């Protein structure tokens, strides 16, 4: 069975086969979409069948679909599966399995670029200082000096669940948020409780507007462990505008490197719940949503100020007007600096003829259209013309709870 | 079975009930979102009847009485009689407020309840559908002071004796394609605007020509008619700190008029019911004005505004997007028709979802239409969970009349 979807700027309509393939679930049902909604141990008796449909796909993709090698492989697993319950990927399996979660991220406006993700294989980490050391090697791979290049590192998967590696950080690099006796906040509000948890592990907070949080990590079960990123490796951008002098006294920054270090990455039936990744940001996600929600950074009344805009009523689009210059801002300061980083036109155009390449060799892209449309402008980006269907292919990343909210004090 | 919506923003939890009446179904299934595709009998009858019907008292509060059961029998009577049934008026202004009210793509049903139902069912030809429409536009326009309205034709019956209005709103541009290639009006209305001049009409073959009405009544042939031109307000379109802005020749009508829905009440049909409010500035300034395959014009304000245009990230369509939205907004206001901007229209509808949540249990609400096409993060809208669904009575789409039409 094949689905259409069009796209009402070019009429051009294409046919998705793909979704055949999708086992999970969307939340979805015939009478209510929850499109919009934003969150809608294994046995042995599970594990095989999802092992077996990954090595499938896996040495389908290799062309070896039925070769000796793929009959051996899937033997192999099976026997190691009965006898030890869980099972260990290649590394080849690994890095086709990494691409692939990217490359099933529906909610993701980069993944033209997902089969250059650079692997790095982290499984024989046992310690939470060796997870630092990984970590940090991934960042200054990743950074490489401003010129980004993406990539992720996989730690041990999970086995009884007793003894995950977690990285308690929601991304590697993100800003203290610190709320003060008056009820204000002090750097970003999205990362107060978190703040509150290194500093109750002991971090010493220097407690300004942009201080970047130490590392808190969980290896093989245990309580989990801070540690400071180097200075040094943390690449930082001072943002000021191109026109705009006094925009530089906003004293805003923010960090290169997005590096989200939250989600589980699950292949072939394994589950990896330390998997940090990174690319690179998006202008918007900078300069429209942690800058200007309101439960952010929320800079869009003294952007207004400073401009000196009519700020008496909503319909002089004061706000909007803001919101355009510090987005403006935002992709010039990094330009300037050489920090890559991709505007929404760009990287939305991008997407359509990665989808439109997806559909032609693939037969189908996932796509969450509530995500992928940017937060400003979005009709003047040609995502928002573009019927998408959603729905769950795997190998795929998904979010987990917080670990705080789980996790077995040893003490 | 009871769900909750979040707003992320502000943390406030929901839970919903009223999904649970949902009838129609949606295009979605456990495996796969349909959100974002723009278009996913005796014996029907009854059943569509007393649902409505039983709605409808238990709205009034005589939900069982005798009155409610009376009208049960008496509608069923005339069905398994007359094949079909007719709505009281004030059943009628229930099912057309209703529908509105059930829109889960329109962000300005705050207003819902507000509706003035014109009930033109005792129209039998084009002319007297001209005469209402006529009056329509003119009680809605109202110097500029709009008010909602709907006005509602004859039910189908058979089917080969539909009233349609064939314009897809009551006031739209026409389109002419150009030996040029170029596209000259409103790229959108091309078709209709051909097929309107291979009715007879005498396009004047400009950018801004109000395109005539072609009314069908009772299956018949479609007519030609010009809406009286002192009916059709329209807003020149100006810029608060631009005064090259004029120059663009920009303008638009005032009154948004959909006019190529089918309203469905109590299983009944009514195809012909074109229904009209206000402006959110953004349906002119952001989709009207700049989609590409619209009137496109960010390229000549962009230049006007002498932006760097060399690359995308200069953020120039960005800018010259917000300037022809305040604009327009501006003109309007400026010569007194209502309008609403996008902040302040979907800052009411959160208020009207909370209202909806706890008087009604919900409100079906489509997130992918709700967002404005412009700075959709800060509206509160965007980060509002919604859940949407299908209720009755509704507002559907219909296939165009010429597709259908035997001439
Ligand atoms: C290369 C540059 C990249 C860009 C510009 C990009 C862009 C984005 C954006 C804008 C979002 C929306 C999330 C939000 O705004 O809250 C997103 C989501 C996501 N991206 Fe990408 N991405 C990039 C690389 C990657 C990489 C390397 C991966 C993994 C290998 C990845 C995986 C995902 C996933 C799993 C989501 C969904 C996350 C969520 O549900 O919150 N992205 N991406
Ligand atoms: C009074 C002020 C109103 C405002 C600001 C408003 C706003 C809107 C907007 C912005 C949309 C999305 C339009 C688009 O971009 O295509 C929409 C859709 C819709 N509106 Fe409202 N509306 C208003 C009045 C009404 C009235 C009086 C009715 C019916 C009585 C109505 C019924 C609908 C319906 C059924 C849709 C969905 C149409 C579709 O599926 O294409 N609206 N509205
Ligand atoms: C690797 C990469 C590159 C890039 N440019 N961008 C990204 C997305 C992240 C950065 N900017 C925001 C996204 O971060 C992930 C945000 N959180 C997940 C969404 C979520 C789920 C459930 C509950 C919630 F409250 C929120 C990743
Ligand atoms: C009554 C009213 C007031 C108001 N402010 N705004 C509105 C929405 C209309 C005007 N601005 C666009 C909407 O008109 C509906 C346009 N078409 C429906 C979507 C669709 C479906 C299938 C195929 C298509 F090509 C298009 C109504
Ligand atoms: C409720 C709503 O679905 C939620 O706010 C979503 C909307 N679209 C999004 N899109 C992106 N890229 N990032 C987000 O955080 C969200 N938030
Ligand atoms: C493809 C996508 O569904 C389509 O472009 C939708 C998106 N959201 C919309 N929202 C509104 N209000 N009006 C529209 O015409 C559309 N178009
Ligand atoms: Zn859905």
């Amino acid at each position: 069975r094949f689905l259409k979807v069009k796209n009402w700027e070019t009429d051009v309509v294409l046919t998705d086969t793909l979704h055949l393939k999708s086992t999970l679930e969307t939340g979805c049902t015939e009478h209510i979409c929850m499109g919009s909604i934003v969150l809608p141990v294994r046995t042995k008796d599970q594990l095989f069948p999802l092992a077996k449909e990954f090595l499938d796909q896996y040495y389908s993709s290799i062309k070896r679909f039925g070769s000796k090698a793929h009959m051996d492989r899937l033997e192999e697993v099976n026997k190691e599966i009965e006898s030890t319950s869980t099972y260990q990927l290649k590394d080849t399996e690994l890095i086709y399995g990494a691409k692939h979660a990217w490359r099933n991220a529906s909610r993701c406006v980069g993944r033209i670029q997902w089969s250059k993700l650079q692997v790095f294989d982290a499984r024989d980490c046992t310690t939470a200082h060796g997870m630092f050391n990984y970590i940090c090697n991934h960042v200054k791979y990743a950074t490489n000096k401003g010129n980004l290049r993406s990539a992720i590192t996989i730690f041990p998967q999970r086995t009884d669940g007793k003894h995950d590696f977690r990285v308690w950080n929601s991304q590697l690099i993100r800003y203290a948020g610190y709320k003060q006796p008056d009820g204000s906040t002090l750097g970003d509000p999205a990362n107060v409780q978190f703040t509150e948890i290194c500093i109750q592990q002991g971090w010493k907070a220097p407690r300004g507007r942009f201080d970047v949080l130490p590392l808190l990590l969980q290896a093989n079960g245990n309580d989990p462990e801070l540690f400071q990123i180097p200075p040094e490796l943390v690449l930082e951008v001072p943002i000021r505008h191109p026109k705009f002098d006094w925009f530089k006294d906003l004293g805003l920054k923010w960090y290169g490197l997005p590096a989200v270090s939250n989600m589980l990455l699950e292949i072939g039936g394994l589950e990896f719940s330390a998997c940090p990744f990174s690319g690179w940001y998006m202008g918007t996600e900078i300069g429209v949503r942690n800058y200007c929600d309101n439960s952010r950074y929320n800079i869009l009344e003294e952007v207004a100020k400073k401009m000196d805009l009519d700020m008496r009523k909503t319909s002089s689009l004061w706000k909007d007007q803001a919101l355009v210059e510090i987005n403006i801002a935002v992709l010039y300061s990094f330009q300037s600096d050489k920090v890559t980083i991709v505007d929404h036109h760009s990287a939305t155009e991008s997407f359509i003829k990665h989808m439109e390449n997806e559909y032609r060799c693939r037969g189908g892209c996932p796509a969450d259209w509530v995500w992928i449309v940017p937060p400003m402008s979005g009709s003047i980006t040609p995502v928002f013309h573009q019927e998408m269907l959603n729905y769950r292919l795997t190998p795929s990343f998904e979010y987990q709870p917080d670990p705080w909210n789980t996790h077995v004090w040893k003490g």
